[PDB]
């Protein structure tokens, strides 16, 4: 009655809340891993206790986050969560047999999987130069790196029987004012050209590439900045991935992809919380969330805009952190499939900016919670806080164990 | 509809959560409506946009009626010294007396409404080189200087006629479009005569000074004179209030975050909310996340009587009544949505280290049936309750508004 | 002495200063009209004393500070500097013929003319969309118009035996929130095939698309953004131009040009002095002013990099505006041409980057006024404020007699 | 050579400029080099980067005195806790005395150095919750007011044997990572603590107390208990310095606008630069369009005297001695080229209204011959005439820093 309620109020304006929670039901957010054991990996190498230890552990988290998330997802793996056995393999020589359980495991769960390769934390990526680095024998590891990674996405894929996406994203650039910006740029579409040398059926793989404005220890100079990579994906019929963490201070994502959709066709996104870096803080219901879900629910692309969740924060609970973020991404959806675009759109395109605004305004007040709630029970998890006690029960049993 | 607002008031019990409560209290915070938004900033000096503006001091109270019809509780006009009712006869600006105000006073009484004051120092033949109580000739900086003082009499009148006392504000425009050669002098110089103006006390039953500080505004963008460090240590100096602009400042600084450091030295602030995007735009103000920010500290640091809401939005692209209320009943909607929140837990959880409980909760707590307690809200206070408000402003707009 | 003293301290890098004036006093600076009469024109539809009301007036203008900048440069055109005859003419009926006293005119100055259809103060722009209006008559007023412009442009081109760059500006937005961002970008996109529909020759006339990301009134959204006009060239093989001051707070142009040599070949550029907004201050020899120099520098893109500037100051003396902002950048271009690149360059290559912070820093103590003040007198323009004096005499007997 | 400097001092001297005067006070201020570039915040308690880090007192102390060669004046050393002298002997922060410094000061002495002096408030088992004067425990409160007391004494102890003040600033971590729940009681506290460690009352003569400002940190990305608006607040009211720190800022945020306006109620003034990029990155301070900016302040507004410059950075990735001297001669090149700048014309035009020959001269002024004075002043000092002193840490890290 609650529901039934609410969804009398969203009738009133033509909205089929039914309709809406059906298409919700079917939209899938790629989990990052890096959450789980703070970015630590397998790959023989004061916060939170109780982190996951080994992959084990790992996938016993994801289920757990897994369970208290509405919907069927995806997991988005990189290389350094790699099982070599107790064999240390070097990055450019894994194989598909490395990811055999994470497949397999995926498949019992019903989930997709993404990959990325790995190009930081590394030997050979201490000069904080990777694909770009001016020595030969470097690029060319990293390059192979790469090209083995896709290979595992197109693994995935055959396996997954949904398309892998392999993204690649490199922390190349310098510290202090560089004296040559265009060569290391060079050297990185070169690398690329050979990365992406092999074609894979976009059945099973697909490439994309992340810029980032600036990190820790390259202030100063990004080589894979947004332009460099905005034409290099355009040009080479790749995806490119954006996040809301890399851009500049008030820059958008949501005013990005309408641009985006009418040249590229697919478009790869994680959500992040920036505060005033990428900081990787925990995805919240904030006003570009939902103008972000905006563009994508009104643009009519949700099967053009590969939703993943990109953030790591070891302050608090990992399980909660995925929980919180995933159920973030999905209410702001939701909100979004529950607006009247129509009027809207016939309204601005009439000049009467006046009920624009009013409306889009008027919404905010609009019994979310009702619809929110009825479909997380729909969806078999828990409905408010609720899902804080099974986090409880979690921790001290198991989490609180190692 | 009734038991959605039952529902809701045992969801939000659940936590200690008074509904009740929080609508009492909601019910006699005062927010200012400035005047501006009337007649486009056009006043009422010997002196293509949205049409059926207002044009004669009797259209722009009426429209005021108008928008304070849909607004719920009782508020405050946020006047200008340009719209001073003169009769068909010019008085210059250092002339003004509480006489040119007896029209609006009267209004307010008879409206139950309080009245907020603001001496005018742009659009003026002494305004035109772009300084002002900071101008290099003296015979500039003591017009502005009279005209200021002029200012804080006709307040000391408000607060004396309306039994509630009035703040009246000082902006002025001083800045310079490039780079300058010197940001003393000018400084010293608004110092000097801002030390003029506040020589004579008045009583702070009747009237309460501010000065209102700006980062950049268009033919100004260089450097302004009255800066925000420059006004933060004279209120503080001279025990007067800093009124804070949330378009006033640099990109992503938000006063949300100013707000606690200032109650604890100065015991009031005054505010002006207003959107900017991308510049003092003037934006007609959204329930947005940094507006929901603001009342959080207003609300959680119990500065409800501490804290002068005022707004300052000026949009002539869309209809101004409409402005007027979706402006004015955002900001009413978000403290509101403060003062459901379970700060007592949240606190102690901050306390605790419990980020986790602490992000959750706040986090899920953004789709509790706000809405439901709101309606009910709006309802009990007579005024249209969702969209419904748009309707009246449909009618009065071919009723009157078009006939103009 | 000066200069031959200063010339050996360049020269102990093996930085040749006669070449670099050799090569210095060939680079095209293409100086905007608009400045001259505060953005008037001829169309038949407070600040500063002394601005030009008539055609006749603004040649005059626009010599007295060519005589003031040294080099050979070109000017800059908007549409609405149509000299119909006292006729009126609409904009989609603008011809060459209407433009052939400001041909002649350059002929007989060896300057070059640059382009710019004007999609703003316009009864058929006042609903703040032009390339994008709903109505589609709207549009094709607009279209046309910008047709109209490149034949314009083909013209110069041809008369002139330079190619002329026809640059496509727009206001397209809205003030405030936008219910969709993607049908009017479409139209957009629409409308500039429609535009671009017929081929003129590379060497008559080249076409460009020039993004800004906020006007006022125009605070919201904005149709030509960053990334539908970097797509847009990129897929249709035209230039994008990038203005200084209409990007994001801390957002740099320097950054971009590595970027965009990679991909595009040909690169335009406008030079601004935004404060705070897009404000148009006359462009300041800046750190960013320098940076964008040696980027121009460094990448060897000197015929690649079209350069241009934009800026509007009312607020002072327009002849000194117009030599205060081309000097400033004529003065970045040397003061780039003076630098060590290749040190530099091996000392990035190498990780020395101490050296490379060291010296780029102690570059900046270098007898850049030595140079530059030969450079002035070898190319018979007063020599450092000197040129003062000169506008004083001019604003004395011409432009206070306006 | 001579002659260089000789025809340009006369370019200058067309504009009334007096470069020997220049110069002759330039040599008179003292810039202060901050400690912690020396061993990369290392400090001496008992508990892929750049070769040949300083590794104990002694190795610090000789890198310093090899930087000083080669920067040109008279300076000053920033000090910090950690840098104590403990024998073998292990003594906690609450528990520093002015004997845990007696090495430093003789030392100091001897080269004729002033030493200032900060507290630490990080790297420590007591500051592990990211908050220390603000933080919910009483005895760890205590713990580092008790510190910052001990501290003020050890500054005290400078100011007398050094015979100038020690400034001894006050810079601590406390906030959050994300959203808080409360804003004030956190700065309630700090407010509190404060309080306290300045109760006990501290002879001027000899140490002067600073508290310091940071807008978020990596671990305190939502949230600093120290906002700009608190200490300048709190320095106000209780007789204290701002210290400003050029990176502790807003995005496009200028310190140089804020020195004008703090001069004018504060007297006296402390900054840091360093080169942020894009957060407070702390590198080497380059001379770039803000450093300029900061320079005009200082010397138009009367206060070389009033503004004690010191530096701030930590770039681990190039070769350090290099760091400390890149930085510092470029502050003092800044301090240089505003000397060389017609104020009286350029003001005076400002105040006319020729905002055309205002802006036209401060740019022809970028290109004056700045080198050729610079190079005299460099020699007149003993210090390496160029790029020169690249050779002196060539042969310093070679037959010196490597031995290591
Ligand atoms: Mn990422």
């Amino acid at each position: 009655s609650q529901f039934e309620r609410a969804k009398i109020e969203y009738g009133q304006w033509g909205i089929d809340v039914e309709e809406a929670l059906e298409r919700l039901k079917q939209v899938p957010i790629s989990i990052h891993c890096a959450q789980g054991d703070d970015v630590g990996g397998f790959e023989l190498s004061g916060d939170y206790p109780g982190k996951a230890t080994t992959p084990e552990e790992l996938r016993m988290d994801l289920e757990k986050a897994l369970s208290l998330i509405p919907g069927k997802h995806r997991v988005n793996l990189h290389a350094i969560y790699a099982e070599t056995d107790g064999k240390v393999v070097e990055r450019d020589q894994l194989e598909p047999r490395h990811f055999e359980k994470w497949v397999r495991w995926a498949k019992r769960h019903g989930l997709g999987l993404d990959f990325n390769p790995t190009l930081f934390s590394h030997e050979k990526a201490k000069d904080g130069l990777t694909l770009a680095h001016p020595d030969q024998a470097i690029r060319q590891f990293w390059i192979d790196h790469c090209i083995a990674s896709r290979k595992i996405g197109e693994y995935f894929g055959k396996e997954l029987e949904t398309p892998c996406l392999t993204n690649i994203w490199i922390p190349d650039g310098y510290k202090d004012t560089p004296s040559d910006r265009l060569t290391p740029r060079k050297r990185l579409k070169e690398s690329l050209d050979q990365i992406f040398a092999a074609e894979i059926n976009e059945a099973y793989n697909l490439d994309a590439v992340e810029s980032k404005l600036f990190g820790i220890g390259s202030e100063s100079y990004v080589v894979g900045s947004h332009e460099f990579y905005l034409s290099y994906a355009l040009k080479n019929d790749k995806l490119c991935l954006l996040d809301t963490g890399h851009y500049h201070p008030t820059e958008t994502v949501s005013n990005k992809i309408s641009a985006m959709l009418l040249f590229h066709d697919k478009l790869a996104l994680h959500v992040s919380r920036p505060v005033r870096w990428d900081s990787d803080h925990v995805v919240t219901f904030d006003d570009e969330l939902r103008e972000i879900a905006l563009e994508i629910v009104r643009n009519d692309a949700l099967d053009r805009v590969l939703i993943g969740l990109d953030f790591f924060d070891a302050s608090i609970n990992r399980i909660a952190a995925w929980t919180i973020g995933t159920r973030n991404v999905i209410k702001a959806l939701l909100f979004a499939m529950l607006i009247p675009h129509k009027q809207l759109k016939e309204w601005q395109e009439t000049g009467d900016y006046t009920r624009r605004l009013a409306v889009l305004e008027e919404f905010k007040t609009y019994p979310l919670g009702a619809i929110w709630n009825e479909y997380c029970e729909r969806m078999n998890v828990p409905i408010k806080e609720e899902w804080l006690k099974e986090i409880a029960i979690y921790e001290k049993e198991v989490l609180l164990q190692r």
